[PDB]
């Protein structure tokens, strides 16, 4: 009922826009049938498991409801999977941030982290591990409001630097983990998409960690916002923050963002704007 | 705060979509400072009517409307006068039923309930539309509808949808919109028929007189026909409230196959909830 199943038929790929580890990323254009319109869409056709479990995981997919969750909105099953979301013209973080390396000021980097936080602890509620939570994996509504992608198509279809060791080691994925990721994808923004261990060989990871190395202090971080992605990043998954309470220590430095990040937001109308022309969420 | 004022700068006009009496109206694309980013747009440029600040405030009167079934301005640009909303891509009402004239008895109804319901809601904001017509109602979704260029015509002539006294005295109040809203389910009714096709506007003012008015549509039963009828009453104080309308045609559309015959007369949870991800999350 979440799921819509579409015909080949109803809907068209127009331009190349991306292209991910799960596959690639096309603007589409869908056309009701019986109607003369073209709706843009989102469309993955996922690179190269039984039919029946794709279609249960898209109906997974397709049952999430949180304002910084992306939800499965259709389905094409041939020869090939293709998704259906909405098309976000705006793309994804990480290419937003390197766009804006001079001028993204702190407010926004700190209410993209709050907003990751509570995307991630909504699909915690709901008993779901990501497992490959980072920047490039959470799209951009409006500069205002961001939204995560892509849960779950690890599991049904490997990003060593921004895994927990368990998970380099033993393969073991949970939302402590998934809380390893969001310390990485606050780095990347912090750095302004700056690539983690730039240079350094994924196969030496492994042994960096083991003897208590980790990503530098990022240059515009005080201590305060560096100490979250450290304990992000302890070895005892059980020691690491909780999403729920990461949301509320980003939230209150939020309020006060000059102090929390130095570095060298819209007015009601803009953001009004920006809402009724495409964010009526 | 609800109404953005726009530069030349920041957007552009790229397709002309179509004309009407108060402008042309054009597929455009709006270019946030700073980004990269094309979104699309509605633009009309309005024709020549008044200064600047009037113009002004009385875009903030309809910059200020919160209702789902009446359109907001968004934005403005003042050479001419460009106003700026959100770009709808079925277009307006009157041309989705004369292409679909293949609509059941079901959307007919919803309609001419939602649109007494953006109309009873502008009454509340005390604002008398003017110019309601079929032309004026567009399209969201196929399930949703939306009036718009309410206040367009004080600020800058339907001849064929105005009361008697608006046509006698130029009078206009929320009873003549009433008038206005019976030729409008007339229109729905008939699938965009051209009301008194035929006759010259400038006789609709004695036919009117002798007591003549619009025919009974071929799948309207009576009930109907009566309430289009009661909204041409000469005595505006006799027509129905949009307050009425709404209650009777909803309770008609809980049983539509009784109220209105159709040859061979329904969206379905799985697609509305589609529609409603990619257009409509209002
Ligand atoms: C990683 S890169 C990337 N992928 C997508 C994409 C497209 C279609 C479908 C899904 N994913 C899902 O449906 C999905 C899933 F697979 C699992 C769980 C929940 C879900 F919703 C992702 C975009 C994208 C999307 C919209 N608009 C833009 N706009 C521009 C300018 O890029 C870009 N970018
Ligand atoms: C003559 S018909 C017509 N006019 C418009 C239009 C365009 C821009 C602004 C306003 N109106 C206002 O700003 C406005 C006003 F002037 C008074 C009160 C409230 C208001 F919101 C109307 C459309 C239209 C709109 C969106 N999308 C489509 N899509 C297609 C395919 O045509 C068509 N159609």
């Amino acid at each position: 009922a979440l799921l819509r199943i579409l015909k080949e038929t109803e809907f068209k790929k127009i331009k190349v826009l991306g292209s991910g580890a799960f596959g690639t990323v096309y603007k589409g254009l869908w056309i009701p049938a019986g109607e003369k319109v073209k709706i843009p869409v989102a469309i993955k056709e996922l690179r190269e498991k039984a039919n029946k479990a794709i279609l249960d995981e898209a109906y997974v997919m397709a049952s999430v409801d949180n304002p910084h969750v992306c939800r499965l909105l259709g389905i094409c099953l041939t020869s090939t999977v293709q998704l259906i979301m909405q098309l976000m013209p705006f793309g994804c973080l990480l290419d937003y941030v390197r766009e804006h390396k001079d001028n993204i000021g702190s407010q926004y980097l700190l209410n993209w982290c709050v907003q990751i936080a509570k995307g991630m602890n909504y699909l915690e509620d709901r008993r779901l591990v990501h497992r490959d939570l980072a920047a490039r994996n959470v799209l951009v509504k409006t500069p205002q409001h961001v939204k995560i992608t892509d849960f779950g198509l690890a599991k049904l279809l490997v990003p060593i630097k921004w895994m927990a060791l368990e998970s380099i080691l033993h393969a073991i994925y949970t939302h402590q983990s998934d809380v390893w990721s969001y310390g990485v994808t606050v780095w990347e923004l912090m750095t302004f998409g700056s690539k983690p261990y730039d240079g350094i060989p994924a196969s030496e990871i492994s042994s960096i960690l083991e003897k208590g190395e980790r990503l530098p202090q990022p240059p515009i971080c005080t201590i305060d916002v560096y100490m979250i992605m450290r304990k992000c990043w302890m070895i005892d998954a059980d020691s690491r923050p909780k999403f729920r309470e990461l949301i509320i220590a980003f939230s209150a430095m939020a309020r006060d963002p000059q102090r929390y990040l130095v570095i060298q937001l819209p007015s009601p109308t803009d953001s009004n704007f920006y809402r009724a022309l495409m964010d009526e969420e």
